[PDB]
């Protein structure tokens, strides 16, 4: 394990062959509301586009998966509920260790009033999808799909 | 944007403040068999363990998704069936533009005789899950909360 760069939110080495990018864990909120999941969009230079997503964010120094989930949800859109813990997966385990925590929010209250909040039916995120009107990050689909599975 | 490092299956760069990972576009295949779902298993060195996933890679040059779809399958577990194109997301749209295009395998037959193969039922690789027996890459994830939406 030879490091090449030590950056803010990722490290860059090298494992003989494999090239590895660490990076901080994260969690995922997915809320719904009369029929409508909590999506949310910011400008991510990464891809050049703005895809759509659900709250998330990187777990802080000293925070717990639940925490940073509660953190995130009420940064994002200024809303409080009760989260459940639902699973946790690896964004891309052939070269990052970057392992998401996925929460599910229920009896959201506003606690709070660049990072649009959108509230839209899964079923339409998933049109315009299929449309190629939007783009989803991983959290974004698995919100929508988590949705069809088990809130319908 | 100013390259730190390019190499064989990601690029390092800045973009004044961001940290960005260039990735090569992959492809995953969801299939469903006799209710069981074709997951896969690799050593993978930047996570130190062996999520479940399914069948999935890189795509290569000259090659589009659903080509690219055919050969994972083919060479990670020697099938070949109809392939249906169901949607994409960026793996981890904060830092990296890794896209991964996500597929539908039916009527799966043997066309070939350390990638372990794994069928198993979507609702046992939840279970297992839940009792964190097993983790989940991005793809594994989808396929099983895909398949608890639309093919059961
Ligand atoms: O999470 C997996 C990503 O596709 C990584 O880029 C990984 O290195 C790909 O490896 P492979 O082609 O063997 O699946
Ligand atoms: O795909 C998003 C990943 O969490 C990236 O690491 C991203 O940089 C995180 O940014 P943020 O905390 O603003 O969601
Ligand atoms: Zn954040
Ligand atoms: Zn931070
Ligand atoms: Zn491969
Ligand atoms: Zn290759």
């Amino acid at each position: 394990r030879t490091y090449l760069y030590r950056g803010r939110i990722l490290n860059l080495a090298l494992e003989g062959r494999y090239e590895i990018v660490e990076h901080k864990p994260a969690v995922a909120v997915i809320a719904l509301r009369e029929g409508r999941m909590l999506f949310v969009r910011q400008m991510r230079p990464a891809v050049g586009l703005a895809p759509l997503e659900i709250p998330a964010g990187l777990i802080e120094p000293g925070e717990d998966p639940l925490e940073a989930a509660r953190r995130e949800l009420a940064e994002e859109t200024g809303l409080s509920g009760d989260l459940t813990y639902l699973f946790s997966y690896f964004v891309s385990p052939g070269f990052t260790d970057e392992k998401t925590h996925v929460f599910l929010a229920e009896n959201l209250k506003e606690v709070e009033a660049a990072i649009e909040v959108v509230w839209m039916r899964p079923e339409e995120a998933l049109e315009r999808h299929q449309r190629g009107e939007v783009e989803f990050s991983a959290t974004g689909l698995v919100g929508v799909l988590y949705y069809h599975a088990f809130l319908r």
